[PDB]
RNA sequence: GUACCGCUCCAGUCGUUCAUGGUUUUAGUACUCUGGAAACAGAAUCUACUAAAACAAGGCAAAAUGCCGUGUUUAUCUCGUCAACUUGUUGGCGAGAUUUUUUU
DNA sequence: AGAGTACTAAAACATTCAACATGAACGACTGGAGCGGTAC
DNA sequence: TCGTTCATGTTGAATGTTTTAGTACTCT
């Protein structure tokens, strides 16, 4: 062990460490760890398909429950035909006449898989025709409003004929009622007396509630329904160890009216604050008696000017008003009697119950099981009372070691549990060696930064463990970038002083209120666009956006499925006429258009100046509003993902005190800070580096380093006392923070913040060590999910199947890669040609544009017919066309009963490889993410399919094993060291495989060139050596001789 | 400045609760072709729109208002460090075997 | 013996081509922001 | 922004073409 400092970077790819010696500021390790990348869409994805995953066992419950009350009633069997009859008819047909067994069948089986939404039961508006739910279920009601869902569906089937999409959304009463029409109307047509009317829909009714919760099994639910009305809320802070206590609790209604009393100010010649009688008096004349106690009514107890009375808090209204004892007067409202109201214990009970449920059926339960002197009369009203939910952050028994005592004195609240000598939460661990991972779970937000930040202590620990315990650690985050320059955005200004800086200051500083904080992204905009539309550079007033709303509308700027972004750097504020008809389409395509109100330049000369000047666009909103390159592809969706930014502060606290906490306890008196972006922005700014992004993983310590010298930077200069102590949070003495230096001015960062002797060391380091994480979990994301069809021709081989839907569109540009390219592959090529006659009459007369089909639509203001006898057919947008010859695939023909052909998946993903070596052949294995078993708690490799995955690359019994490779190992490539991404191709033996020092796409514009950034390699007879290197936690390198292919996962 | 309360609103996360759709196969009717003088017959087989009926390989539990599959090891292999699962393996601790050569 | 011809079988360097989707509602927590203030 | 000053860009599978060696004939 020798005496170190630490200095850490973090970003939601990977981690950065740098150790400097103490001593004499001298680097002894530098380096980068890197992890799996992760988003929130990443557990909202999980979310989501779990959520599909009951939309479907639930779907097929209410399968189960028709089909098992067909097989009851004798309706149904398996001998009669279930495809070919019509429900649409058939639910329509059921108004006044018979149904049949089968159709009957059909139809209450399509209205069990249709159910429609229940948070809409009573919507009565009219309708802007979007495409919104709420809207089309006004329609729909508005459209029948004597009849039933049936009748408009079969009308809207027999007159214009396209019958689902957007607009079968419909109100769920209306599938109740028309079920209830369809059920009498086959009652006394078959063995069906009185039952059948009532179980379906009243199934069919059934519905899980926002907090019942998922099944039994959850990993994150609970067995019983109280527990987690026990388990969601927080802990008392100065107990921590029994719950809180509701927001509206009548006792901690009580604290509050005694926190507005003991607070007050009174300027007369007796004491400053009211008496015990005084107080008493005000309780049971004021308070007790109005909902709202006015300051005009309070005066006239204790004798006092009527506007003499201050140091209180106010209600919503921004008025100012004392907290009501809301649940006195509201049970008082209603229940005069006095046995109750006179009791605060029983009192606080039914507050608790009014908050800590929300049904309108459990509160009474729970009402009743509170034996209090009240009846049913009563509870049925008090059980429907609103507004009473939200914990507040005491419990009882807090409360009551300050209660008493509030009675009697005039001090304010929290001094008293200083009497009593009570500590909030802090933790000790004075006893342990290495830092825990027990601390985590108080100090999270969200996973991302959960990731991102439980790494730390690992690496943290490690470096104790090699190192010993160090003297210092420097910490820079992900989350804390913008402090500093922003803060001189607000306060530089400019130098002109007088006109510019006292005028243009209430767009600056946002005229210095707290509105900032009320607005929300939709107003911030305004200010942000010099309130003019983006697309339109028409006026938008803040005055319009406060009281006439409907004139603008708030979208986003790039569709999720290509950014992944719900911040406010990914939304604009945009005219209603324009935002209306954007959809998939960003300000470089939408302006670029043939009916745009302006062009691409000038829009960018605006966002120009939106973004050259103080409040200008940040760089990550910048690419948002010019484009790179094109929207329209996967590049773009990837290349989104590493300019983004988001801002938080607990975050960083929760690790900050995770940190003090075992280090005050261990006697470590070891300097811990963090430092936010803002300063060491500047520092990368004035310490000269080459200008150059072509780095790599090398940035994330080139940069973290930078942090471990900071600190040493306090250390140098004695301008730095008030910065010290900031950067501290050392509290200043009152006759001293004057003169306290701090730096702020450039002048004073040229002179004090600029080390060229001590910088030497970060920009030129390059001897960084690096180890990339073995993401060895089992079941992870296997194969994809859009089936494929295969065909059969000549030759013999099998082929996927492509398809091309919407023809309809302006901009569908790849029909031209067909009649243009080879017009041999399309299925109609071959048959009807007479329709392929009819396509080719468009294709001529339209070939020199972009979409013939749009020049048609243009030209005859009808798109193309179905080609028959009449030649009037209907509109085309779909087209099947040959594809690929198929070899490695995923064979699912297995599912699809009577399959004429194949049908495939795709793009299988592989886990690890495994290196054979034959006398003088190296050769390949691949385990995939299909190889894997579920058994009890632990995952096995199926050796079924791997000794299969060896025969067939026919490898020899002799053949000398070298290592299995898990994902980014370091293989030893007769050459080089590369990082397993997978093995491309099996069947190729091709195999894609990156880079270590560098991104390989950044190592391709290293050198500027122009191949696709994979590093495929094929395996033959023509391998010499093929070996395992690999790197420990920091990153140092090493050789691995283990003996048998690893057959067991480890999980954790 | 931190912990501290109560109000108000806002955002996010977790976690839960939905409806509508999308992709591929049979009965189709608008289809393709054959035979046939045509009639007509069948068989195919491109576009559509409905009946039906399945969507990460699997594992489960077995009719229950059922779940998990984009959350952690940790650099691998030795050495012990003893104890509990008990064929093993776990659990930790530490040192090595591993990153410049002279070295006590 | 040594190489052009002409083909033939096979292996590297690169090209091209695909990815399941909307509208809602609500408990907690978390933090954010405005109101005042006590300890440490 | 006179300024490298919040700071990079997929995973799999199937083709097209390009590169070379081998073989046998035939030429010298
Ligand atoms: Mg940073
Ligand atoms: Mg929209
Ligand atoms: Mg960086």
């Amino acid at each position: 062990k020798r005496n170190y400092i630490l200095g850490l970077a973090i970003g939601i790819t990977s981690v950065g460490y740098g150790i400097i010696d103490y001593e004499t500021r001298d680097v002894i390790d530098a380096g980068v760890r890197l992890f799996k990348e992760a988003n929130v869409e990443n557990n909202e994805g999980r979310r989501s398909k779990r959520g599909a995953r009951r939309l479907k066992r639930r779907r097929r419950h209410r399968i189960q429950r028709v089909k098992k009350l067909l097989f009851d009633y004798n309706l149904l069997t398996d001998h009669s035909e279930l495809s070919g009859i019509n429900p649409y008819e058939a639910r329509v047909k059921g108004l006044s006449q018979k149904l049949s067994e089968e159709e009957f069948s059909a139809a209450l089986l399509h209205l069990a898989k249709r159910r429609g939404v229940h948070n809409v039961n009573e919507v009565e508006e009219d309708t802007g025709n979007e495409l919104s739910t709420k809207e089309q279920i006004s329609r729909n009601s508005k459209a029948l409003e004597e009849k039933y869902v049936a009748e408009l569906q079969l009308e809207r089937l027999k007159k214009d004929g396209e019958v689902r999409g957007s607009i079968n959304r419909f109100k769920t009463s209306d599938y109740v009622k028309e079920a209830k029409q369809l059920l009498k109307v086959q009652k006394a047509y078959h063995q069906l007396d009185q039952s059948f009317i009532d179980t379906y829909i009243d199934l069919l009714e059934t519905r899980r509630t926002y907090y019942e919760g998922p099944g039994e099994g959850s990993p994150f639910g609970w067995k019983d329904i109280k527990e987690w009305y026990e388990m969601l809320m927080g802990h008392c802070t100065y107990f921590p160890e029994e719950l809180r206590s509701v927001k509206y609790a009548y006792n901690a209604d009580l604290y509050n009216a005694l926190n507005d009393l003991n607070n007050l100010v009174i300027t007369r010649d007796e004491n400053e604050k009211l008496e015990y009688y005084e107080k008493f008096q005000i309780i049971e004349n004021v308070f007790k008696q109005k909902k709202k106690p006015t300051l005009k009514q309070i005066a006239k107890e204790i004798l006092v000017n009527e506007e003499d009375i201050k140091g209180y808090r106010v209600t919503s209204t921004g008025k100012p008003e004392f907290t009501n004892l809301k649940v006195y007067h509201d049970i008082k409202d209603i229940t005069a009697r006095k046995e109750i109201i006179e009791n605060a214990e029983l009192l606080d009970q039914i507050a608790k119950i009014l908050t800590i449920y929300q049904s309108s059926e459990d509160i009474q339960e729970e009402l009743t099981n509170l034996n209090s002197e009240l009846t049913q009369e009563e509870i049925e009203q008090i059980s429907n009372l609103k507004g009473y939910t939200g914990t507040h952050n005491l419990s009882l028994k807090a409360i009551n070691l300050i209660l008493d005592e509030l009675w009697h004195t005039n001090d304010n609240q929290i001094a008293i549990f200083n009497r009593l000598k009570l500590v909030p939460k802090k933790v000790d661990l004075s006893q342990q060696k290495e830092i825990p991972t027990t601390l985590v779970d108080d100090f999270i937000l969200s996973p991302v930064v959960k990731r991102s930040f439980i790494q730390s202590i690992k690496v943290i620990n490690a470096i104790i463990k090699k190192y010993g315990l160090p003297n210092d650690i420097i910490i820079e985050l992900a989350r804390e970038k913008n402090s500093k320059d922003a803060q001189k955005m607000i306060n530089e200004m400019q130098k002109r002083n007088r006109q510019t800086n006292e005028r243009i200051e209430e767009i600056i500083r946002t005229t210095g209120k707290e509105n900032a904080k009320y607005l929300i992204e939709k107003i911030k905009l305004h200010d942000m666009q010099e309130g003019k539309c983006l697309y339109s550079l028409e006026a938008i007033p803040l005055e319009d956006l406060l009281n006439n709303p409907f004139n603008y509308e708030v979208d986003h700027i790039i569709p999720r499925s290509v950014s992944f972004d719900n911040s406010f750097n990914n939304k604009v504020l945009v005219k209603q006429e324009e935002a209306s008809k954007k959809g998939n389409r960003t300000p470089f395509q939408y302006l670029s258009s043939s009916d745009s109100k302006i062009s691409y330049e000038t829009f960018k000369k605006h966002i120009l100046n939106l973004a050259k000047g103080k409040g200008r666009i940040s760089k990550t909103k910048k690419e948002y509003l010019l484009e790179e390159r094109d929207i329209n592809r996967f590049s773009v969706q990837k290349d989104f993902i590493n300019r983004n930014l988001v801002d938080t502060r607990y975050a960083t606290r929760g690790l900050m005190n995770l940190l003090r906490s075992y280090f005050r306890v261990n006697n470590l008196d070891v300097k811990v800070k963090s430092i936010n972006g803002g300063f060491t922005s500047f520092l990368r700014r004035k310490w000269k580096f080459k200008k150059e992004r072509n780095k790599g993983y090398k940035h994330h310590a080139e940069d973290a380093l930078i942090i471990a010298n900071a600190d040493f930077i306090f250390k140098e200069w004695k301008k730095l006392d008030k910065a010290k102590k900031v950067m501290e949070n050392q509290m200043f003495e009152e006759k001293q923070a004057e003169s306290m230096p701090e730096i702020e001015t450039e002048q004073e960062y040229k002179e004090i913040f600029i080390t060229p002797h001590q910088i030497k060391h970060i920009k030129d380091f390059k001897d960084y060590k690096y180890s990339h994480r073995v993401d060895k979990k089992p079941n992870r994301e296997l194969i994809n999910d859009t089936l494929y069809s295969t065909r059969k021709d000549d030759k013999g081989n099998t082929l996927i199947v492509n398809n091309l839907n919407g023809l309809y569109d302006k901009d569908n540009d790849k029909l031209k890669k067909l009649i243009n390219k080879s017009p041999e592959k399309l299925l109609m090529y071959h048959h009807d040609p007479q329709t392929y006659q009819k396509l080719k009459l468009i294709m001529e007369q339209y070939g020199d544009e972009k979409n013939p089909l749009y020049k048609y639509y243009e030209e005859t203001g009808n798109y193309l017919t179905k080609y028959s006898k009449k030649d009037n057919g209907p509109v085309i947008k779909k087209i099947k066309y040959y594809g690929n010859k198929l070899n490695a695939h995923l064979d699912i023909t297995d599912d699809y009963p009577n399959s004429r052909n194949k049908v495939v998946k795709l793009s299988l993903k592989p886990y690890r490889f495994d290196v054979y070596l034959d006398n003088g052949v190296y050769k390949f294995v691949t385990v995939k993410n299909l190889d894997v078993i579920k058994k009890e708690n632990y995952y096995e490799v199926n050796s079924k399919c791997y000794e299969e995955a060896k025969k067939l690359k026919k490898i020899s019994n002799q053949a000398e094993f070298i290592a299995s490779f898990y994902n980014n190992d370091l293989i030893k490539i007769n050459g080089e060291l590369y990082r397993v991404i997978g093995v491309n191709n099996d069947l190729l033996n091709r195999i894609e495989v990156n880079m270590i020092d560098i991104t390989y796409r950044e190592y391709l514009e290293n050198m500027n060139d122009k191949r696709p950034p994979r590093i495929i390699k094929t395996i033959a007879s023509k391998t010499q050596s093929i070996k395992k290197y690999s790197t420990d936690i920091l990153g140092n390198l090493y050789e691995v001789k283990s003996k048998k292919h690893p057959q067991i996962i480890k999980k954790g």
